[PDB]
């Protein structure tokens, strides 16, 4: 961006840096992302993608 590229507070997004912060959906090759059910009936579930966990954790708010 015109003031720079770093974040001064992260909210609820990525490093912007890691493979999992590019990734939005689920990559379609976890043993736990492919256990994605379409018909999902909840609001939670933490049976997903796991390339969308920060590789490099850096990004606490």
């Amino acid at each position: 961006g015109p003031l720079g590229s770093e974040q001064r507070m992260f909210k609820r997004v990525g490093c912007g840096e890691c493979a999992a912060c590019q990734v939005t959906e689920d990559c379609g090759a976890c043993s736990t992302c492919l256990l994605q059910l379409p018909h999902d009936v909840a609001s939670g579930l933490f049976c997903k993608c796991e390339r969308r966990r920060c590789l490099r954790i850096v990004e606490r708010s």
